This record gives structure tokens, sequence and C-alpha cells, in this order.
């Protein structure tokens, strides 16, 4: 019994979805498939994981075995920087739509905060006019940059998925969102395991409490401040541990102890390190 999320346009999001980022592309197709037969709905690629193709075969497989119909999935997928202006996002969509095999897709995002975004998001809301996407957003966006799509435009972002976890909690930047109705999604939720995330003594504590374990407590703690978080796995046996978390609750004293974690920094790094924006926009 996964919880969603209400979108500020009335889009229902599951609130704990299936990531592919690091998965090979030739692995990327039982893994997807697996996911969905343990229950995943929300999956999580982009253009630039270079697996759309594995997902998309997945997905067509487990509709065409009856497990799952095409609504009761949330595709999302993202626009890479090299790609941003305002024909070259709508064919950058077209692609990745035929990759994945749909003919529509759940949410597209503005995968980085850099070159023509004004451009990209006016592509995007033309594409979600026309019935194309059922939901536009972006990604990597600090407020500043979220204000200044929106007092530019009509449509306020529907999601800005960020890094969120135990080490980076951003709690201001949520009620940002919160109070602008831009839903926050957390990437790396695990923090990609950086960290010893997985043996961290508070973190222990509170999952011995439960009986559960560290990568649950922190997944229940997202989505209990109504953060959808994408945890990715290769494993059959933690992608059924890590939707496993509804069944239990933390208390506000659980919370607490896991907000003195927060070393409010990235533990990759910065979107606002110049040397930074020219590594990400180098890569294609
Ligand atoms: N928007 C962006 O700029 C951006 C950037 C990065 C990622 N993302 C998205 O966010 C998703 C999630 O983030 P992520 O892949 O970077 O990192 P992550 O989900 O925080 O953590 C990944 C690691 O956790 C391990 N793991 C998973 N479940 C576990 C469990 N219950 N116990 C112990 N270890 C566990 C995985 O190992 P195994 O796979 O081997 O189990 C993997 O090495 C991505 O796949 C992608 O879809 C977005």
């Amino acid at each position: 019994q996964v919880p969603k999320v209400t979108l500020n346009n009335g889009v229902e999001m599951p609130i704990l979805g299936y990531g592919v980022f690091q998965i090979p592309p030739e692995k990327t197709e039982e893994c997807v498939y697996e996911a969905i037969k343990v229950g995943y709905r929300l999956i999580d690629t982009a253009a630039s994981y270079m697996n759309e193709e594995g997902v998309g075969r997945a997905i067509k497989r487990a509709i065409d075995e009856g497990i799952v119909r095409r609504e009761e999935l949330f595709v999302t997928t993202k626009l890479w920087v090299s790609d941003v202006g305002y024909e070259s996002t709508k064919k950058a969509f077209e692609k990745s739509l035929k990759k994945l095999q749909l003919e529509y897709i759940d949410l597209y995002l503005i995968h980085q905060p850099f070159g023509d975004v004004h451009c990209a998001w006016k592509a995007m809301e033309e594409m979600y006019k026309d019935g194309l996407v059922r939901a536009i957003g972006v990604s990597n966006f600090y407020p500043d940059r979220l204000m200044d799509l929106m007092v530019h435009h009509e449509i306020v972002p529907a999601v800005n998925q960020i890094e969120i976890h135990p080490f980076y909690q951003r709690q201001e930047e949520i009620e940002f969102m919160r109070n602008y109705n831009i839903q926050p999604e957390a990437w790396g939720p695990f923090a990609e395991g950086r960290k010893n995330i997985f043996q961290n003594g508070v973190l222990r504590s509170i999952a011995e409490k439960y009986g559960k374990t560290v990568a649950q407590v922190i997944l229940r703690w997202l989505t209990q401040k109504g953060i959808v978080a994408i945890p990715k796995t290769v494993r059959r046996e933690r992608m059924k541990e890590n939707i496993s978390i509804f069944d239990f609750e933390l208390t506000q004293e659980d919370m607490e102890k896991i907000a003195t974690l927060d070393e409010g920094q990235s533990a990759f790094f910065s979107h606002r390190d110049p040397e930074v924006v020219k590594w990400i926009c180098s890569l294609k």
C-alpha cells in the first residue's frame, strides 16, 4: 500500500520509487522488470543514464504479461544539458519517448540548472499542454533559480529533484518548495552509501527500536516528511526491503534525532561551484 503525493496540477505520484542511475544499459531491463513485479510504479531514469531503452522493455513486458496497466506506472525522465533549448528540447523528449516505447511520460525534468532553461521550460509547457507529458519539473534548482522560472513562466514546476539524505537534509529549501507548491523529490536518498551511512549509530539505534534496517529508516524518514524518494538497488531483496516501510512510523523524537545528522552540504559537490558547472557541461 504505497502512498501517493498530489502534485500542484492534481497528478498523483508514488512517494517511493525506483532509480536506475549506474545500472548498466544491458542490466536495466531485468532490474526494472523485477522492481515492477515487487511493486514499484515510480521509475526514475534519464537520457544521460543511457538505459531508457531497457526501462521501456521492462515496462512493455510487465504490461503484456498483465502485471500492470500503463496508468499504474509513473515514468520519469530527464532533459540533458546538451539538449537544452527550444526545439532541441522537443527533439530530446521525443527521443526519450521513443526509447521508452511510451505514448506519454508522467514526469519530465530539466536535469541540470545550466544553459537556456527558460527556452527548455517554454518547450516543456507546450508539450505539457499538448498532453504529451502529465507533469513537468526540474532538478538541482536552488530556490533563486526556481523563483526565476516561476516569475517568468505560467506553469509552476511540479517537482524539483534534488539530493536529500540524512547528511544533506536541506530543510529550508523544503519549506520554500512547500510554500510555492513544488513537490520535493530526493535523489541519492542514501547518499549513494557515502560516509558509512548504513552503519551510522544514530540510524541503527532507531532501526533497532523498530526491527527495521537503516535503509528502511532513511526512506521512512523522507516519506514521513512528504518527500518522494527514489532509492536504487540492483538486488531483488533490497527492492523488497526498500519498499517495505509503510507498516511503521518514526516518533517526533526519532525525527529530531535524525535532524541532528545534517551536515548542510552535498556529499558530492555544489551546483554553485563554477568549476562544477563547467565539468558538467563538458560531459557531453
Ligand atoms: N537528478 C539528478 O541530478 C540525479 C543524480 C543522481 C541520481 N539521481 C536519481 O536518484 C536515484 C537514487 O540515487 P542514487 O542511485 O544516486 O543513490 P542511492 O539510491 O542513494 O544509493 C545507491 C546505493 O545504495 C545501495 N542500496 C540500496 N538499497 C540498499 C539497502 N537497503 N541496504 C544497503 N544498501 C542499499 C545500492 O547498492 P546495490 O545497487 O548494489 O544494491 C547502491 O550502491 C538514481 O538511481 C537516479 O534515478 C538523480
